[PDB]
């Protein structure tokens, strides 16, 4: 039985509005309704992995897992295995997988982050799940961010707290937050970003939705605008939105948006908005293709509609040679030439690099770089030809060209990371000097750039 080089992943996000679901929710898992929907011909084909994020979920874990497993059984005739379930207050994530994957899945981690302070600590935050699928690391984040049209800055703060403090994936990757720990990271939930148009325009917005004319609404979506200004979700992807706003509906129909201010809303307007979202970030040059992104039309127990997204995702096999694991492959080597970091920092400490990769026995520390002042005020840290030669555990090109090197640039004085990035080994050529580049981030904000040349030697 061959190991796969591709899997499909279903991502669902649903704010349930503290109501039990209806008897049938299969449309969600089939990616049927509005937007980019799944072909009828695929209906019986199970996804490899289903990841279900709920918010305002009133069910026990037992009650929800029964409903989910029943739904998938009815669609696929497959009894899915529970990989992980984790709940913080009424925020929940469930990961289900085909039984044939049970011995492909390992290193399962769960965590949560509670956002805010005092007044604003008690119901918002995130849950997450990570695991290895053969040689591929997968992370999943379900967040319920701060509500309200006038709190986009609070949402951006909630995002930074979640990516700083959610403890998933390989704890040895100590310089790296969740935005660097995974081959594929999916981040979804009730992110609560709103369409920023005047209150008086509510009926105009409703008209536009009835005409399926979303362009003048999406141009005011706070998540799109904050992402374009690099305020949140830097280096993440989102599929184009082609479905109606998923919030705020009258329950038991989808015919009416309930937007007017009420005592129940704290006298706040809820203009129709794309609150419910799926984003992803994969390592450079790894296959990831969104094959659906939409909302259901027939599940109406909540004031939100469910959102689905599905993906093709490249995966690699648990590689064994005669040498690695448990030793290196003399044939293999990674050389860095003419490398330099450009940092936005005002500090003047010396810096060194750490190279982290599951293709190395353990992480590699460089010598300190040579600081120079850049023309336009910047710090340039030069490494020249001084960087260590990295010795991968396996030299087979079918393995090594699929790997990635995480880079952290750390202060000699404090040993704190000033920037993190990732370099793909999926090169155009081996035994050849080739340009490499990554942006550097810290706490998910841009801090600099790393660039230079690489020379990769494989057994071929
Ligand atoms: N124990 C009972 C309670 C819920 N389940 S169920 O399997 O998820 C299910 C849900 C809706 C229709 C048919 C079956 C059966």
């Amino acid at each position: 039985q061959p190991e796969p080089d591709m899997i499909t992943i279903f991502i669902g996000t649903w704010n349930m509005g503290n109501a039990p679901p209806p008897k049938k929710i299969t449309s969600w898992f089939l990616s049927k309704g509005q937007g980019k929907t799944r072909d009828d011909s695929a209906d019986y084909i199970p996804h490899d992995i289903y990841v279900i994020g709920t918010q305002e979920d009133p069910l026990s874990e037992k009650e929800w897992l029964e409903i989910l497993k029943h739904s998938l059984q009815e669609i696929t005739s497959v009894t899915f295995k529970t990989v992980a379930i984790h709940t913080l207050w009424n925020i929940r994530i469930v990961v289900l997988a085909k039984p044939e994957h049970e011995n492909r899945i390992s290193h399962i981690c769960t965590d949560n982050v509670k956002t805010g302070i005092a007044n604003t600590l008690g119901n918002k935050g995130a849950v997450g799940v990570s695991f290895m699928f053969n040689g591929t690391s997968l992370g999943f984040v379900n967040s319920h961010l701060t509500s309200g049209s006038e709190k986009k800055l609070r949402r951006n703060q909630n995002y930074m707290n979640i990516l700083r403090f959610l403890a998933l994936g390989d704890k040895k990757l100590s310089p790296f937050n969740i935005t660097h720990r995974f081959t594929h990271l999916f981040w979804f939930g009730d992110l609560n970003y709103r369409v920023d148009l005047p209150t008086w325009e509510a009926e105009t917005i409703i008209q536009k939705i009835k005409q399926q004319q979303y362009a003048d609404l999406l141009s005011h979506d706070q998540l799109l605008t904050e992402r374009r200004e690099q305020k949140v979700f830097l280096h993440f992807e989102e599929e184009e939105i082609t479905f109606a706003p998923t919030y705020r509906f009258e329950r038991l129909t989808r015919d009416k948006y309930a937007y007017t201010k009420q005592k129940a809303t704290g006298m706040k307007y809820n203009l129709p908005s794309w609150c419910d979202r799926v984003l992803w970030k994969s390592y450079p040059l790894v296959h990831v293709v969104c094959q659906s992104y939409g909302s259901t039309s027939d599940i109406m127990t909540s004031d939100h509609s469910p959102v689905f997204a599905t993906f093709e995702a490249g995966v690699t096999s648990q590689f064994v040679s005669k040498n690695g694991p448990g030793t290196v492959d003399s044939q293999g080597q990674i050389e860095f030439l003419r490398c330099y970091a450009t940092l936005k920092t005002k500090s003047q400490t010396k810096f060194y690099l750490e190279f982290h990769s599951s293709c190395l026995e353990s992480f590699v520390k460089s010598q300190e770089g040579e600081n120079e002042e850049g023309s336009e005020g910047e710090l340039v840290v030069k490494f020249g030809e001084t960087l260590p030669k990295l010795k991968p555990i396996i030299s087979d090109p079918e393995y090594l060209l699929d790997q990635h090197i995480l880079i952290s640039i750390k202060s000699s004085d404090s040993d704190e990371s000033y920037g993190e990035g990732c370099i793909a080994l999926r090169l155009e050529a081996t035994e050849t000097q080739l340009p490499i580049y990554t942006p550097l981030t810290h706490h998910g904000e841009l801090t600099g750039h790393f660039q230079g040349e690489i020379k990769l030697q494989t057994s071929q």
